[PDB]
């Protein structure tokens, strides 16, 4: 009856187990070497503290050393830049990220802080250098944002080839929608990108053989709009916790669907660990 | 009720006249200020020499100081790198570009040469950093590659708002299709990107209220595919022998113009649509860079 559930909890546990074995093998080859991730937080939001704790738990399980630096809410852009520079120059740190959003009493230009991160350590894939490689199809060379990466792995778990499909991405943020569009295009989908100024969103969603939703508007994408047999990837986390897709209705139209929670969420953490292991391996290569 | 023709020759000439007036006024508001472009060439390709002469003559008519550095075919990659660093560090040069393709007897990594250009001076807009800013919506200060920048100016000359329209871009190159998608997306069109692996391309093109075609596939996009009333921008430059022309050849676009003009509301002819805008767009990006430096 209903769509096949893309179980992100199970898929991500498989990815984390493979990464744990790859890091154990790297440690056997170069005893004493330890892949290391740093997370820089500004402020003390409760949601960011919980998400960072999930990232630190996954890192510890895989065998990655993970450092959390937490700066106060009085922090300035200059003070944050100092910590980024320190991390860029610390040879023991292979990858690092800035947890977003920054929670400070002062105005801080997020793009400037993010673009101070060395591209080789930019495991969240948000620097303009990494975004510009991805946006132009240059994939040998770059870190891809973890949520889109996770979404692409979920779509590949269906076994249905992406090339030639019509994909619709709802949302164009730097963290999710814009890079998701690029991943699907460079995997040879024909891609439509919709956003808050799209007219007739229902008609555009209905064109989607693959549909990735990342709007942060609870259950806004109605099941009725889904193209029968579509693969539906829902990145929304909205407070019950619900996605950006009305799941009970969409599951009767899609072929494959991600639940919320347990879909994209766990895959994003697995993909950050995969990028961190790659950053350690590139360092060794 | 055929389409209105978007005359790129006349619109580019107006843009260049406005830029000239802007440059005169900047020079009078800030005595001594001298907007400056540099063009770095490696080797001596005839095609390159022709294109560079056009850009230099356009810069000087506007009042932009344009410097041409021509390095010999025996130049090595490290030599080109040193010149790019010097131009990055030269506070008198507000924008510069590397003429492609390089013509050297030595292997030179073109991607590494271009990505050595400081993003704040990349007037051609193809560094990965500039591409990343444009792709993520930083249109207030990034540089836009000239061909898509001239496509957008032609779309805006129609007077029809872009926001909320469904735009289709056929082609996804670094030079045209990919930056064109970003310009339409961040002008709030809903954008569909198509390419050589698109199935049912005609059905996709027929959804386009705005259509920009940049494939190099001569007259592939037939008139019947055009959505009635669309704005049709054709970037193609395709040569076809035609003994009835002065020079024995005609230029055709990537759209079958004769049938598409009966369907579109606005259309760019080929020749004379997108083509004539490109140098004016590079001069517009050079004045933008000079103004950002001035501030
Ligand atoms: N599990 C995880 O680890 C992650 C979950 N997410 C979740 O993904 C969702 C989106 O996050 P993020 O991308 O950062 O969000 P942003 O709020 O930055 O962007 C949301 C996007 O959705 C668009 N949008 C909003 N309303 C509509 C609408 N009515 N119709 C069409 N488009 C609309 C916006 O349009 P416009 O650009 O016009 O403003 C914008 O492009 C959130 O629920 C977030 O919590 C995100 C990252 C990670
Ligand atoms: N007037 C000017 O100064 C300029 C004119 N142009 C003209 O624009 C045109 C394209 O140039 P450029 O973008 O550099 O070219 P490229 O060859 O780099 O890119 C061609 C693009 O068109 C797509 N394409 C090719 N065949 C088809 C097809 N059959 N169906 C759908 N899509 C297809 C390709 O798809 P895929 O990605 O799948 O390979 C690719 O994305 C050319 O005619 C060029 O001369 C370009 C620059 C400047």
């Amino acid at each position: 009856a209903p769509a096949e559930i893309l179980n992100g909890k199970e898929i991500s546990a498989q990815i984390r187990a493979r990464l744990k074995n790859q890091v154990t093998q790297l440690k056997e080859q170069v005893p004493g070497f330890t892949p290391r991730l740093a997370i820089l937080q500004v402020g003390n939001r409760d949601d960011s503290n919980l998400y960072i704790n999930v990232k630190l738990k996954a890192a510890e399980e895989i065998g990655i050393k993970a450092t959390h630096i937490k700066l106060p809410r009085t922090t300035t852009e200059s003070e944050v830049m100092k910590y980024i520079t320190s991390l860029n120059e610390d040879s023991t740190v292979h990858g690092f990220l800035v947890q977003l959003p920054l929670d400070s009493e002062n105005s801080i230009n997020t793009e400037e802080v993010i673009n101070a991160i060395a591209p080789e350590k930019d495991v969240d894939g948000l620097t303009s250098i990494n975004a510009g490689r991805l946006a132009r199809g240059d994939l040998n060379d770059c870190f891809i944002p973890c949520t889109p990466k996770g979404c692409l792995e979920l779509i590949k778990e269906t076994g249905v080839p992406i090339a030639g499909r019509h994909a619709v991405v709802v949302g164009r943020s730097k963290i999710v929608g814009a890079p998701m569009h690029d991943l699907l295009l460079w995997n040879n989908a024909t891609v439509t990108t919709c956003h808050s100024k799209t007219a007739h969103l229902d008609e555009e969603v209905n064109k989607g053989d693959i549909l990735v939703v990342a709007t942060g508007q609870p259950e806004m994408v109605k099941g009725e709009w889904i193209k029968p047999g579509a693969i539906v990837i829902d990145c929304g986390i909205n407070y019950k916790v619900v996605g950006d897709v009305a799941y009970d209705e969409a599951k009767e139209r899609a072929s494959f669907i991600t639940p919320v929670p347990g879909g994209v969420g766990p895959m994003t953490v697995a993909m950050l660990m995969q990028s961190t292991v790659e950053s350690a391996k590139r360092f060794l290569e």
